[PDB]
């Protein structure tokens, strides 16, 4: 989408994943999707040095909306946000942050809140904006094929009406299989900042497979339309929740920074581990995923050994490679050189592994080397040329 | 199997999982099968509480073997075992442990190494009883279904004619299906300690629920069966490795013990962590794996809500249950009562929580409580009536 805005793919925190649709605040008043749990989780941001190394959305999903007013105008819950949305987007800008919000391109939300109807699309835009909101996702249950056909260009066109910069998270494709000929990528990236292509991510190692699988599957289509304004969307960082092991939240931070994806956490903030920060804190790996020609990565070998490699291509002729084993037996040592993974002749390489710090230099293409990968986990590179 | 033995599940350490087929010393001499590896696991289990917890055998797997010297005897590997087997045991036996070794009914190992055949199974028992060997696993790679019911029956009579009592862990029903008519499972009792009834465990929950869903779907078969002498195995704990998340390795910790299985780890307790440590060591949990009654529990209950409920009866009037969720989401307030897992009478209960060591006093049929589980996690209680 052509707004100036996710030039670099958005980093944040979404409510959905870890925190769902608890709206039971009289038993569970930490955990219930409300005011205090978007002002404390902004509070943690701006604290603990999350906006510091560019995580700056902190979005609202689906349970928020309490019904429309008399002229049609949507409303949040009353008693979980009993200041209003204007109250807490003001809040989280007096921080350095910026505010995400939720809507849904049908009768009804996934959950069955409000929907956001046709009829509704501009005025919701419009209120959104009066808000101050600073990002949408437009989910699309409860609608038809041609609603959703009509609807998501018609959100587009009415947030850019308002003259307020929003950027725009569409669940479009998802709902059509994610693939042509049903969805058209030229089309959803003149009108989306990014896109979920496909199933909703749930907090198991077997979720974060299968929508690497089809990534992967589909590379061919999905790689060449990723870019500055316009982003593919695996879903949301599991990492600081229950389903990961540490070597396999370690390989979602690195898959997904080499596919150029969105770095949205949805985690509590509150209590996350020093070595869940350190991973997703990791200045090299924000440096990587936030790289400014925004090239989504490829998966450029698998062998039978299980062992997979990735590769990004970065600004200043550099690279990121992700060597990933998908064996479930023990620590591997996989050898290889960079003329085995395609590289350019009679250039020297240099490499600095992501999470350990450590520096190969001296590569050249026949230089063979040895990678220790642990089993559902990964071993990154930051591949520069060296004169 | 009547020989004495194990009329509790057999606790300890075996190098499958783990450490697996490395055999490559030169490159890696820390953690390749030597008896340098048994040797520092037997301190380790000596020195870290983990042989007065209970963790008795230090279990070889497969390629330790070197070949059959010139009158047919197993000789290990004399670059990897130098001292010999003999020497091992002895060093084994003087810190109070156990030593186990490995065999296959068949031509080769699963990894090729030389079979014990039909006409080496006597002359192979007699070996392991001179090497004073405590425990055996026959493996059945490389044989007929012919072969391995003559096999298995002929190895436990060897075994017995050499008066040592000898542990014997049998793969056999592994290879059959694990069920009847395939599977005589009153046979199997009468010839072995413990089987493996089903496929290898690797590091991934994925591994954890298919054995634990196999072991659901015909527990009417196999619960019946375990009991003082003769076990179920639902193969090695994960625990201390890569594949499960914390929540996870206290699943199958909980899981398996309230199944009666085996506590046969398979990690580097060099470096195993004091959390993952925790886990293993938990005095309560062995202590219900260890019950005298040796009765296998049940899933008692499963809902819509994805949380399944597990029951172990214990000796003393005592009961274990474990609550577990195969919710991928996030933690889930569980409400029941005793009165709806089917416990009946006028006895009031208190229950221990296994993990966290909080007791819950009053529990009366009728009396409704609530659990918070985590996704693919457990809340496990010890359960008693009080006087
Ligand atoms: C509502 O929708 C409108 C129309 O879609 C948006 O307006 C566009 O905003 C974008 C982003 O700010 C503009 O793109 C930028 O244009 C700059 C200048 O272009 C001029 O010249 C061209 C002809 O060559 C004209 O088409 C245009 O009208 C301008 O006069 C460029 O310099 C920018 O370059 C950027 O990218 C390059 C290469 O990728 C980089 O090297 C640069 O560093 C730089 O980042 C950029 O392309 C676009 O021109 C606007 N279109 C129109 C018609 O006005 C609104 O932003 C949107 N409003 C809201 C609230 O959402
Ligand atoms: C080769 O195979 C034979 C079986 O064919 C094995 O022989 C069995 O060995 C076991 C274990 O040693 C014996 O079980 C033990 O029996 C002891 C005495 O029981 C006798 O008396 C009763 C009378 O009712 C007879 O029925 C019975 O046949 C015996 O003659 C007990 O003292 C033992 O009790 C143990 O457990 C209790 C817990 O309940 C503890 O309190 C005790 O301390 C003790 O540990 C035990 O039950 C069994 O009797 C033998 N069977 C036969 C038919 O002889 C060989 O062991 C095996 N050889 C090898 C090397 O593997
Ligand atoms: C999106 O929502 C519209 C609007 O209808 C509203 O939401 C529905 C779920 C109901 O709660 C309505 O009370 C409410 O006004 C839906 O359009 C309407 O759907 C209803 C119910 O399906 C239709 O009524 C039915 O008509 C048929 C045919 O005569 C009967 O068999 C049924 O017994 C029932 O009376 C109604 O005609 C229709 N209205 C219009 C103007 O089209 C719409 O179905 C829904 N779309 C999707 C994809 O979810
Ligand atoms: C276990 O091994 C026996 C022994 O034969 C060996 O394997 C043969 C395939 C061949 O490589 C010989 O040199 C080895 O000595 C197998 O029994 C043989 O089976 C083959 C069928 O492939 C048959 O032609 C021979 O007559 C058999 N040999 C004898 C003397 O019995 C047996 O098949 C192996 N079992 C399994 C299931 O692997
Ligand atoms: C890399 O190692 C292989 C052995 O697998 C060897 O054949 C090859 O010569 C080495 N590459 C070079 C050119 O250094
Ligand atoms: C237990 O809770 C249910 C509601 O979940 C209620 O209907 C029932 O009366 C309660 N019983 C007791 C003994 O409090």
């Amino acid at each position: 989408l052509d707004n100036g805005l996710l030039q670099t793919p958005p980093m944040g925190w979404l409510a959905w994943e870890r925190f769902r649709c608890n709206i039971n605040c009289d038993e569970d008043p930490k955990n219930c999707i409300s005011e205090q749990l978007f002002m404390e989780m902004a509070d943690r941001m701006a604290q603990d040095g999350w906006r510091d190394m560019g995580y700056t959305y902190l979005n609202i999903d689906d349970c928020w909306i309490g019904g429309r007013d008399a002229s049609g105008r949507l409303m949040p819950d009353p008693k979980r946000f009993p200041h209003g949305i204007p109250f807490l987007a003001d809040y989280v800008h007096s921080l350095g942050l910026k505010l995400g919000i939720y809507a849904d391109m049908g009768n009804f939300t996934c959950m069955g809140y409000p929907g956001t109807t046709l009829d509704k699309v501009v005025q919701d835009a419009q209120t959104f904006a009066e808000w101050k909101v600073d990002m949408l996702k437009l989910d699309g249950c409860f609608s038809t094929p041609e609603e959703r056909a009509q609807g998501y260009p018609k959100m587009a066109a009415a947030l850019n009406a308002t003259g307020r910069p929003i950027a725009f998270s569409c669940s479009w494709p998802a709902y059509e299989g994610g693939l042509p000929p049903r969805v058209q990528y030229s089309l959803l990236a003149d009108i989306c900042n990014l896109w979920r292509n496909y199933d909703d991510i749930q907090d198991s190692w077997w979720s974060v497979l299968s929508i690497l699988n089809w990534f992967v599957e589909h590379q061919d289509i999905l790689q060449p339309v990723a870019g500055p304004g316009h982003w593919n969307d695996p879903d949301m960082l599991l990492i600081g929740n229950f389903g990961l092991s540490l070597e396999q939240s370690r390989a979602q931070m690195a898959l997904w920074t080499v596919l150029a994806a969105p770095l949205l956490m949805s985690t509590d903030l509150r209590t996350i581990s020093a070595q869940n920060m350190d991973i997703l804190q990791n200045p090299l790996m924000i440096k990587i995923n936030q790289d400014p020609l925004g090239i989504q990565g490829r998966r450029i070998h698998k062998e039978k050994s299980l062992i997979e490699v990735y590769m990004r291509p970065l600004s200043n002729k550099a690279s990121a490679l992700v060597f990933f084993s998908c064996r479930t037996d023990m620590p591997y040592r996989y050898h290889s050189s960079l003329g085995q993974l395609n590289f350019t002749g009679s250039v020297i390489y240099e490499a600095q592994d992501v999470y350990s710090g450590d520096i190969i230099s001296g590569l050249r293409d026949e230089t063979n080397f040895t990678v220790i990968i642990n089993p559902s986990g990964v071993v990154m590179w930051y591949l520069y040329p060296i004169k």
